[PDB]
């Protein structure tokens, strides 16, 4: 009768640094990617999160917008440099924000999930060794501890970590993200100092007892696909696979690191930060997982080097970060976790959504056709998930709103629903109404 239950949660996803701007008002403190956008060159044209969508002046108007769309749930993060601006200095103006945004969603009828850490990690910390520093999991156990004391009786569904793989290895490896190194020891360290973040704020979580509080972690996963049925290409996808997915998914969901990474790894940097006492705090019960989902990897052995597998282009349409629209990807994923990793736990969709190139007509609309049927083909394979005996709850878009792409600054847009800078004016996409559509009938 209902292709998705009245239950089902139809969400939005935004991040702190991405959209809220304000980033020297009430207190807050420089975090690693305010510092990363003023270094020449890490940044598209030196854009920066001073001001964003100015959501921290305009969220009252942005909740409205949401409860107008009938949205169900908002998927944010807390920004940890307006929690905490120095080391061990608590900001009550910083928690009182975060009140004030749960306080409106609540008497609006919308879920918070919040995000505990999306990449805004305090300049304080990064300058005492940050992910490198095995001490943060100390400091990230007491902003936690503090958020589940001050907004328990506001948030009842929790995200420890965003895309702990792009806080690791695009951080610390590749250095496209904040802090930006380039050293594949650190990269790994950083993911062991990560998961095992996550697991002190579970281990306090589940002291607390918080009543008809649920806790999990949100990971992007991809589907690997090599390019030909050899043997070469077989090992390339299994080892991009294993960098992408295992490496998280199986300490978090089995209790140790994927043993062909360890030893494809240990060839070129260090793995001895692995002991049993931390598996077993990285790899404590979960109520739920959040799955990232945009595009899958076509890959073909490279010259032997370190992960240097070829990007092949199978020649199907992509966005405008160059990813392959391919929604089956998003099925096989769920299934994939259903039969090998999360089994009958439940899942939420935290992130999926598109960049296109958008532009306001004369008409003063944005026909996004290409992001409407984007999402079509992609809450299609979430129906049938479902259809098959998947325990999806919920599926946020990426995102409510135009913002700050990280190293690519504004040129990027995701919203469905469409920012002019300029003035901060809000305009619905097409994709806005067809989605507001889909949560009216909640037929696809
Ligand atoms: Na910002
Ligand atoms: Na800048
Ligand atoms: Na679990």
């Amino acid at each position: 009768m209902l292709d998705f239950s009245k239950d089902f949660l139809f969400g939005v996803a935004t991040a702190s640094y991405q959209v809220e701007g304000a980033y020297n008002e009430d207190g807050r403190t420089m975090s690693i990617w305010d510092t990363f956008s003023r270094q020449d060159g890490k940044v598209y044209k030196s854009h920066n999160g001073d001001v964003a969508c100015d959501h921290y002046h305009l969220y009252k108007d942005d909740v409205k917008m949401m409860k107008d769309l009938g949205i169900e749930a908002y998927r944010f993060s807390i920004a940890w440099p307006r929690i905490f601006p120095a080391k061990g200095q608590y900001n009550p103006k910083g928690m009182d924000f975060y009140k004030r945004l749960t306080d409106e969603l609540l008497k609006n009828d919308i879920k918070p999930f919040a995000t505990i850490y999306h990449w805004d990690l305090p300049q304080w910390a990064d300058d005492l060794g940050g992910w490198l520093n095995r001490e943060i999991v100390e400091w990230y156990g007491e902003y936690a501890e503090k958020l589940f004391s001050e907004l328990g009786g506001y948030i009842k569904n929790w995200i420890t970590l965003n895309e702990p793989w792009c806080s690791s290895f695009l951080s610390y490896f590749i250095g496209e993200h904040a802090p930006g190194h380039k050293d594949l020891g650190e990269a790994l360290l950083v993911s062991h100092n990560l998961l095992l973040s996550h697991g002190k704020a579970v281990e306090i979580f589940r002291g607390l007892n918080l009543d008809d509080s649920k806790i999990g972690i949100t990971l992007n996963l991809n589907e690997v696909f090599p390019a030909s049925d050899s043997d070469d290409d077989k090992v390339a996808a299994q080892i991009a696979d294993g960098f992408q997915n295992r490496w998280f998914l199986d300490p978090l969901f089995k209790g140790k690191y994927p043993q062909d990474m360890v030893e494809y790894f240990g060839k070129y940097a260090k793995v001895d930060f692995i002991n049993d006492e931390d598996l077993k705090l990285i790899s404590q019960k979960l109520d739920f997982l959040g799955v990232n989902y945009y595009t899958r990897a076509v890959v073909q052995k490279g010259n032997d080097g370190l992960l240097d597998a070829v990007q092949i282009d199978p020649g199907n349409e992509r966005t405008e970060m160059g990813w392959e629209i391919y929604p089956e990807s998003l099925y096989n994923i769920l299934m994939r976790l259903k039969r090998e990793y999360t089994y009958d736990m439940p899942l939420y969709i935290t992130e999926n959504g598109a960049a296109f190139n958008d532009v306001v007509e004369d008409d003063g609309r944005v026909h996004d056709e290409k992001r409407v049927e984007f999402l079509k083909q992609h809450f299609k394979e979430a129906k049938r998930f479902l259809n098959d005996g998947g325990n999806l709850k919920g599926y946020f878009v990426w995102s409510l709103m135009d913002n700050f792409e990280w190293a690519h600054g504004y040129s990027k847009r995701f919203g469905i629903v469409y920012v002019d800078y300029e003035t901060e004016k809000r305009i619905l996409k097409d994709s806005a109404l067809w989605y507001k559509d889909l949560i009216s009938t909640r037929t696809i």
